[PDB]
């Protein structure tokens, strides 16, 4: 029979056992090769078929598990259960047909299993949960950068609003357009988390919801690398603006302005699309290279739907226009330039060059040009001058704050147009900022990646320690399966006092704050920690010759990343001086009043949001979405084997199926079911224990013996089995009596 045997590329291949070694099994793939007894696996008699269901295969291990999903990735199934667990693997194409209404329809009130997987699926079920347990419903949605976490989440609220409710769906364009960016990984990567609440009535049907927002990456605002770009708003912006909002914002092509012209200045678009822009909007880079190629993206085509989806959610022409002029005003603010001023003041002077970009930047944002002058140049203290410098982060703090104040606005706004006065449950759905690294990790990819440690823990927390616990408590005798947690690198990074976050905060308070100082602290005060690692030992050529003092490695649950401590202490810092706090928060135009040792800790931020968010998640009941990149190229129908192992490994998914082979996704207090259904019974069944009512249940919806097991209170059972499961659970009478009908007929 053949065997599954590792491969460096595929992760698995196929292959016969040939010979056999005190060490070895000898794979033919004539030609032989070596492989550990352990790192072969039984291998599914049919290789061309598939199962929705990973619960299903003859051989539940990483290796047919691996195969499973690759066969029905190449028949463009992206979706694939471990029980009711959903992997899902991103096509980098539109599968035709998949997410329309007919779709939409097809799914309402099935059961797991009774169609086929997809992410409706998994939110009618938190539907179904919500109303029959009477608890509101989490649904999370995980992956590393570029794995499709914000494409589900709309599939999953799409569902949602159009089944059991529209304007929560059109609201996207605009949080993606002030909130995403391209990176080297992601077209449209999130750069700030969310959490989208949809509420229901006593009659669970929709009133309004509301989103939260965490974190938005501030720092992008201000620069970007060269393959990556700000914010999206920027560019739909300059590409789609009408001529007459481009010169009253006194807009131009990208390269005109400091806070993008680091980054990649071209447009999104394809053939048609880029006829559309306006040859003054183009910049030299975009006219040489021309567009940037995306399914999803373009800039012009998404300033038109982003400004019909303001329009259809009840933005008027004077809000859109007042957020154009805010993201002008903070354009226009990068562009103030400062020289040495010598001897006169000691300080510094705006360049002759910026008077035009000094004027326009207060014109939008409704301040005296002076005042803003004085408060970029000068600080209170004594009246002091600023040097060169300092005027430099004045700027760019008052820009962040400024865009940042804007994409708050923009986000309760987005709340205003699906209000509710009261509520019974919610279903939340969780989309964070995923896994990522690259040639440089800063301050940024620590937090994001401190995130994702977190939210991993909590994945483990609920589905591998919990899950047997409660096995153990019921007295069910199911196999423990241990498991790598990661605990140890979130205290690494959260301790209190010792952890990297309450050093980095010590450093920012110290007399001469250094980020080589800090980076020698966290070594030394985390001697031997298996979490932390000097930059020399990577396994990257790239990062060999940063000194120790110069960064460190974490072993991240999804990977070692080595990070650059480089400006740790200055992006550590929140805190925006009280002269342009005071300064904005007095604008002459009403807008701009409306968004509002000097130090405020970015980490405790990243620390005291995300735990806020994980005693909401506490509190709910959860499903999980698993996220998977096939590969690192954004290509259809690229496999990469070995890539998608890893992920299937570090999210836990393996030690999830191995959890399986003799696991109970689904249980009730049998005594709560004897309950329901005793108003209904016969004498002769009703007179015996409540188990023998259950078997009898059972038997006459035509389960098996090995379907479910008995433990100390509760009834469980296996996957495959929530169909039979969900109608037991049914409380209403009509449907009680039913059963209990049909037990009669079954006696
Ligand atoms: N189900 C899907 N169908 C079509 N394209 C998808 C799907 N999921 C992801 N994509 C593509 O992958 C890109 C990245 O997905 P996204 O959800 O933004 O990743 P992230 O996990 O970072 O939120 C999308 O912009 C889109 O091009
Ligand atoms: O590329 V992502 O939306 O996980 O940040
Ligand atoms: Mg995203």
């Amino acid at each position: 029979k053949p065997v599954w045997a590792p491969h460096p590329t595929d992760g698995f291949q196929v292959g016969n056992i040939v010979d056999i070694g005190p060490d070895s099994l000898t794979i033919e793939p004539g030609k032989t090769f070596l492989a550990l007894i352990n790192q072969v696996f039984p291998a599914e008699e049919d290789s061309k078929k598939d199962v929705e269901d990973n619960c299903s295969l003859m051989y539940l291990n990483e290796a047919t598990l691996l195969h499973n999903i690759k066969v029905r990735y190449s028949k463009d199934r992206i979706y694939t259960y471990v029980a009711n667990i959903l992997i899902a693997v991103n096509p980098y194409f539109d599968i035709p047909k998949i997410y329309s209404s007919e779709t939409i329809k097809s799914y309402q009130g099935k059961s797991l299993g009774t169609m086929p997987p997809h992410v409706f699926a998994i939110a009618d079920k938190a539907f179904r949960d919500m109303k029959v347990l009477k608890l509101s419903q989490s649904i999370i949605v995980s992956g590393e950068s570029g794995a499709g976490k914000t494409e589900n989440t709309k599939f999953v609220l799409r569902y949602l609003t159009e089944s059991y409710g529209d304007r929560i769906v059109e609201a996207n364009p605009l949080l993606e357009a002030f909130g995403n960016a391209k990176t080297v990984r992601n077209n449209n990567s999130s750069r700030f988390g969310k959490f989208v609440e949809i509420h229901f009535n006593e009659k669970s049907s929709v009133v309004g919801g509301f989103v939260s927002h965490y974190l938005l990456e501030k720092s992008r605002i201000c620069v970007q690398g060269k393959e990556e770009r700000n914010y999206h708003i920027f560019y739909r912006l300059c590409a789609g603006a009408s001529e007459d909002i481009r010169e009253r914002l006194h807009l131009s092509s990208p390269d005109n302005f400091r806070y993008l012209n680091r980054g990649c200045t071209r447009y999104f678009a394809n053939k048609e699309t880029d006829k559309q822009i306006l040859q003054n909007r183009k910049s030299p880079e975009y006219l040489k290279a021309g567009s940037l190629k995306d399914p999803l993206l373009d800039d012009h085509g998404d300033f038109i739907r982003m400004c019909t989806a303001m329009k259809k959610i009840g933005l008027d022409d004077e809000e859109k226009l007042d957020l154009f002029r805010v993201v002008a005003g903070v354009l226009h603010l990068g562009n103030i330039d400062f020289e040495e001023a010598g001897s006169t003041s000691g300080g510094c002077n705006l360049k002759n060059k910026s008077t035009q970009a000094l004027e326009y930047c207060a014109e939008l944002l409704g301040l005296d040009q002076d005042d803003l002058r004085v408060s970029l140049t000068t600080r209170v203290m004594i009246k002091v001058p600023l040097k060169v410098e300092q005027a430099n982060n004045a700027r760019d703090a008052l820009a962040k704050t400024v865009y940042s104040h804007l994409f708050d606005h923009v986000v309760n706004r987005v709340n205003q147009c699906f209000p509710f006065e009261t509520s019974s449950y919610f279903i939340g759905v969780l989309d964070i900022a995923g896994f990522e690294y690259f040639e440089h990790n800063s301050f940024e990819q620590f937090c994001i990646n401190y995130c994702n440690e977190k939210l991993q823990q909590f994945f483990n927390e609920r589905i591998l320690k919990e899950e047997q616990e409660l096995y153990q408590k019921e007295g069910l005798g199911v196999n423990e399966v241990h498991y790598v947690d990661n605990q140890d690198c979130i205290d690494l990074i959260e301790a209190r006092l010792v952890g990297i976050l309450d050093i980095l905060d010590e450093e920012n308070r110290l007399p001469q704050p250094s980020d080589q100082h800090f980076t020698s602290a966290v070594h030394q005060k985390h001697k031997d920690h298996f979490r932390l690692s000097i930059p020399r030992k990577s396994k990257l050529a790239i990062h060999r010759n940063i000194r120790d003092d110069e960064g460190f490695i974490i072993r991240h649950f999804a990977g070692a990343v080595c990070y650059e401590t480089t400006q740790f202490v200055e992006k550590n810092n929140d805190a925006l001086h009280m002269s342009l706090e005071s300064l904005i928060c007095e604008s002459r135009d009403k807008f701009i009043r409306e968004l509002f040792l000097s130090f405020i800790s970015v980490g405790n931020k990243f620390k005291t949001q995300l735990n806020l968010l994980l005693d909401k998640l506490r509190s709910t009941g959860a499903s999980f979405i698993r996220c998977i990149k096939p590969n690192l190229k954004m290509t259809s129908h690229h496999f990469e084997g070995a890539q998608i192992l890893s992920q299937l490994q570090c999210s836990g998914m393996v030690s999830v199926l191995d959890l399986m082979q003799g696991g109970f996704p689904s249980r009730a207090s049998f005594h709560e079911l004897y309950n329901m259904y005793k108003k209904y019974m016969p004498d002769k069944l009703a007179r015996l224990d409540p188990r023998l009512f259950c078997k009898a249940l059972f038997k006459a919806l035509g389960l098996n013996e090995i379907d479910y097991k008995f433990g100390l209170t509760k009834v469980f059972f296996r996957p495959g089995k929530f169909a039979e499961f969900d109608q037991i659970m049914k409380s209403d009478p009509d449907h009680l009596a039913e059963l209990v009908k049909r037990v009669n007929h079954w006696l």
